[PDB]
């Protein structure tokens, strides 16, 4: 139903690896009762904890798909069952958390009993908190590649045009971009073992 008990210590020594002290974004895909696609980023060091989960609702995640982060509900399947939560639990106490433009977090975190952790709310603009958008993409792009489908945006007067998908982890990335006034070239280094992340690993078809 969840993480194994060498999961959990294995999660326990990965979460040694964030400053509890450091700054520390945070942002989802998905609704905070419902995400599919959490990142957390330490810019300070490049370490960033990054990892999906298969929707409870798939209408509202089809809505999602279509207008904000394109994924492939198939490409879900194969997720860690148990992770958000084990992962949430697993956060240092009283740790101070960054966000933009929404509650989205707060609210996931008081779902799965974690008040303490503290929010700092970053109130860039959307069309400020995108600035290096393109650039980060450009930079970082090989780190996610679950964003396979065609988004769109509703346009100012009517009708529909293309956009870049939106990104849990990308969007840590650009949003300290556009609050520290620069991106950086940085190598980034993720917390969490591939082999957490996904689950199953037995081939479905000998070829
Ligand atoms: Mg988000
Ligand atoms: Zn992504």
């Amino acid at each position: 139903a969840g993480l194994t008990y060498s999961q959990l210590m294995t999660l326990k020594d990965a979460m040694l690896q964030l400053d509890p002290n450091a700054k520390t974004w945070m942002d989802i895909e998905g609704r905070p009762e419902d995400p599919v696609e959490i990142a957390l980023y330490q810019p300070s060091s490049g370490a960033y904890i990054h990892f999906f989960r298969e929707p409870t609702d798939l209408k509202q995640f089809k809505q999602d798909a279509k207008y904000s982060h394109g994924i492939d509900v198939t490409d879900l399947f194969a997720t860690q069952p148990g992770l958000t939560s084990a992962v949430i639990d697993a956060l240092p106490r009283n740790m101070v958390i960054t966000c933009q433009g929404s509650d989205d977090i707060r609210k996931l975190l008081e779902s799965q009993g974690r008040k303490d952790i503290k929010l700092i709310d970053i109130a860039l603009s959307k069309t400020d908190s995108r600035k290096y958008e393109n650039a980060v993409w450009d930079q970082y792009k090989d780190l996610c590649h679950m964003h396979t489908g065609v988004v769109v945006e509703k346009k100012k007067r009517g009708g529909k045009e293309e956009i870049t998908p939106h990104c849990a982890l990308m969007d840590c990335i650009m949003f300290d971009a556009a609050v520290s006034g620069g991106l950086n070239t940085s190598v980034l280094r993720a917390v969490l073992p591939r082999d957490m992340v996904f689950r199953t690993s037995t081939p479905r078809v000998v070829l």
